DNA sequence: GGTAGACGCGGACATCAAGCCCGCCGTGAAGGTGATGACTG
């Protein structure tokens, strides 16, 4: 099981990336809490903040600024006529934002 | 207020050297989201 170093580089990499965030006036709880909950509570943050998002292929955020709606998640079908192809006959190398 | 019926050929067209430097190019506004935090009727 040599695939936990990704969890190490996700936890300690972000914890060491907070080295420029240095405030010598009021960091006396922020630095300690960041070092504590940046590793152990990071799974809790990635569980509670894993349910705000979704995979998409028909997003509506790119058509209005704050249009809170429902985005599609499935590819369109095949068009039954000859001579016009688009966002359904695209390849299997797709990427869901 | 007259038709009439025609307009040429040949030949040739310059070479040389050169084309700048210096400084500079503006600022302001154009982020949504939960998550408590304060208010609360």
């Amino acid at each position: 099981q040599e695939l936990r170093q990704f969890i190490e580089s996700f936890i300690q990499e972000r914890l060491q990336g907070k080295l420029d965030k240095l405030q010598p006036d009021e960091d006396d709880k922020r630095q300690t809490l960041l070092a504590t909950h940046r590793r152990e509570a990071w799974l809790a943050d990635a569980a509670r903040r894993v349910g705000q998002l979704q995979l998409v292929t028909h997003t509506l955020k790119p058509i209005h600024p704050d249009a809170r709606g429902s985005n599609l998640h499935s590819l369109p079908q095949a068009p039954g006529q000859p001579g016009l192809a688009g966002s359904h006959e695209l390849g299997d190398r797709l990427v869901s934002d």
